[PDB]
RNA sequence: CUAAGAAAUUCACGGCGGGCUUGAUGUCCGCGUCUACCUGGUUCACUGCCGUAUAGGCAG
């Protein structure tokens, strides 16, 4: 109730990829650019969200400080992206801002690894450890997912996170690793 | 509410003996394929990490 510097940054189109590779690229300037900076009252929103549609976000809202956001315009690490994405200023927020949720929450959809570790702890064979995994301990997150194809699998991979639910009043706290939610709640507008 | 309505084909068996198909040959001449392109499908709604109970520093 008392964060009100916003540090928002627009998408523009280009030719050379769509806005999920610009997601995960931007993405990975948020994990070094936050994990990477410093700062942990600095936090995220990403205001084109829909679990229905598997997006990300189509306009970045960043929330921070007075110098966490005056610091961060003039950043020389925040090149490259001035050529391909847009910016803006800093603008006051209103006095009722509502408590949304968004952070990062990791789900566990694969009993592989699992049978990997419980191949070399529990010392399971083909059918009973095979056996000892039900089909139904695994299931597929449908939520807004980032194709972070990095250098670990070659090919494309999906985006795991957990949003939290919406409320009025404000619940302020200490952002995670990535500027998201993990206790404390964002205002979402 | 039908050219309506109904129905046991059964049993058995030795095909078998013999043969010379041969002789001879020219497939020939000629030819313009060519211009243009972003694979990033997800070459698996994903691959290995504290709890065989959904909680994560992952190479993402």
């Amino acid at each position: 109730f008392t964060m009100d510097h916003y540090l928002d940054i627009r998408l523009r189109p280009d030719p050379e990829f769509p806005p999920a590779q610009l997601m995960c690229v931007l993405f990975g300037k948020l994990h070094q650019a936050l994990v990477a900076q410093g700062g942990d009252r600095i936090g995220v929103s990403f205001p084109d969200l829909d679990e229905s549609r598997s997006r990300l976000g189509e306009r970045l809202r960043i929330h921070a400080s007075a110098d966490d956001l005056r610091a961060l315009l003039a950043r020389p690490w925040l090149e490259g992206l001035r050529d391909h994405l847009q910016f803006g200023e800093p603008a006051v927020v209103p006095h009722p801002t509502p408590y949304r949720q968004v952070s990062r929450v990791q789900a566990k959809s694969n009993p592989e690894r699992l049978r990997r570790r419980l191949m070399r702890r529990h010392d399971l064979s083909e059918e009973e450890a095979r056996k000892r995994i039900p089909d139904t301990v695994a299931r597929a997150l449908d939520l807004p997912f980032v194709t972070l194809r990095s250098q670990s699998t070659g090919q494309h991979f999906r985006l795991f996170i957990r949003h939290g639910p919406l409320q009025v009043t404000a619940e302020e706290g200490g952002f995670t690793c990535y500027g998201l939610s993990k206790g404390g709640f964002v205002p979402w507008f």
